[PDB]
């Protein structure tokens, strides 16, 4: 709970202006889930209490420094009769470091439909990433041992430091540690930090290379989103992750993740540089 | 062909200066924005710099009466990727906005998932042919035909095979324009098939949200192309679909996602 505590406390912007705000980092250059649950905080504020995010699209064109504030520059694009559009920018020493557009509607029930849950193990019977790392050894970007935010248990392990050949799939169940406020809005922003795990290395599976080995660049190019209907973050959640393509030095990956009973939350797009050196 | 030739025109912009461009329209066909706001975003780049993601919003219906002004800011310019954002003008005020990556082309790893099997272009009746039974600027062969004024339940599935009406040139930007433009055809309306109604009927309220595509690999339009469209889900008003685009061979050649509204009147 320690965990969770310090990074919801990270995502709850400091305020300087109208669509202008400053946040702190993890420290531990910036993870990409920091970012993104950060802007999403950064537009939200500048919409109506009631419209609540349903989508976005960002680039990340720089890394971030960990070691330096973050401010988030909030652009009013259109508020119409239910959307409000929001361009958040992300800027360190002068420069943007990332681009977020996201878009806010106004609640309303209307048609339903979805697609199925994929059949997988249960969270009860799956070991902890946390735990499954004691094992490996390690680099010191050790985001692999420490308690964390989140819990993760893959229904497969991958093995940073060591491929092996697989299938393009991967399949992670997740959940806060602790319990989260009743709050749809930050689980919203908890969730686009997760969404940014056990993603963009899932292009590598076939190609049997650890995302960590020794010379393997990847980098996030972009990572889009779409809220589909509302969940909480302190109950188990499953990611569904494929990477349906790579080629040209990128790789592509789309996921879905699913509440417990099966229902759809939400979808993920992102491609990335994923390049052998 | 002539319809073909008419679209390629129009998707060749009017330079005014360097990042600000005027396009014609054929209210506005999302496909031709779209198509238009890559044209502009691809001229203020590297030459060998071509566009491997976009992702886009509409904000306002188009005027289709009026021409469009797209504005193209740069906003990086790196080793190998290049990232611009389009903004399309009308009435003084913003309708679209885009932002756009380009890359170099590079070799690397190389995997793709398995094209659907669906019944081949050679042996289907194309829409203009149902039709019967003017002339379109991309040939549309659907593995089954919707009535837009009459929807039936069927699943949040459709195939269409798709081709351009006539021989292109030997120049991929052309084609991925075009196939910007077509990204737009045979989408967010499989949203609608899990629930009995056409597009088109009277009180369907049914708009492009965002539109947002990856070109992983080259390609040719005037040769047969197949776009696979589930809708995964629709809630809150919305629905919601991806696409992924093959070539005759099942290369994966392309993938697209879009929301947009359908509402009830
Ligand atoms: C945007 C991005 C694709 C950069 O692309 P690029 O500058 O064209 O980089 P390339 O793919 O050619 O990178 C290769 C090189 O760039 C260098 N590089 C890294 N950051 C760089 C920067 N800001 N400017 C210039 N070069 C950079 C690397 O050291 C690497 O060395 P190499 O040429 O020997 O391989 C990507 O690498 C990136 O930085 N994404 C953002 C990072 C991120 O996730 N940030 C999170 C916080 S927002
Ligand atoms: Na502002």
């Amino acid at each position: 709970s320690q965990a969770l505590e310090k990074l919801l406390d990270l995502l709850d912007l400091e305020k300087i202006e109208e669509g202008i705000f400053r946040g702190q980092s993890e420290d531990l250059q910036v993870f990409g889930g920091q970012v993104v649950g950060q802007a999403i905080y950064a537009a939200k504020q500048t919409v109506p209490a009631e419209r609540t995010v349903h989508s976005f699209h960002s680039y990340f064109l720089r890394p971030g420094d960990s070691s330096k504030p973050i401010i988030y520059d909030v652009e009013t694009l259109r508020d119409g009769n239910s959307f409000s559009a929001r361009r958040v920018s992300a800027i360190q020493n002068g420069k943007p470091i990332f681009y977020m557009t996201a878009s806010f509607q106004s609640q309303e029930e209307g048609f339903e439909h979805q697609n199925t849950m994929p059949d997988v193990p249960p969270p009860e019977g799956l070991m902890s990433e946390t735990d499954i790392a004691r094992q490996f050894p390690e680099k010191v970007r050790e985001k692999f041992i420490g308690p964390q935010p989140i819990e993760m248990r893959p229904v497969k392990f991958h093995n940073p430091l060591q491929g092996s050949v697989e299938e393009p799939n991967r399949y992670v169940w997740f959940r806060a540690n602790g319990k989260m406020p009743d709050d749809l809005r930050v689980h919203q922003y908890l969730l686009g930090y997760a969404s940014d795990f056990n993603f963009l290395p899932t292009a590598l599976q076939p190609h049997g290379i650890g995302f960590l080995e020794p010379g393997m660049q990847i980098a996030t190019i972009d990572h889009s989103m779409w809220f589909h209907r509302p969940f909480r973050l302190d109950d188990w959640l499953l990611y569904a992750v494929e990477s349906t393509s790579a080629s040209g030095a990128r790789g592509f990956v789309r996921g879905q993740i699913y509440n417990r009973e099966g229902v759809l939350v939400a979808s993920t797009v992102q491609e990335g540089v994923i390049r052998l050196h």
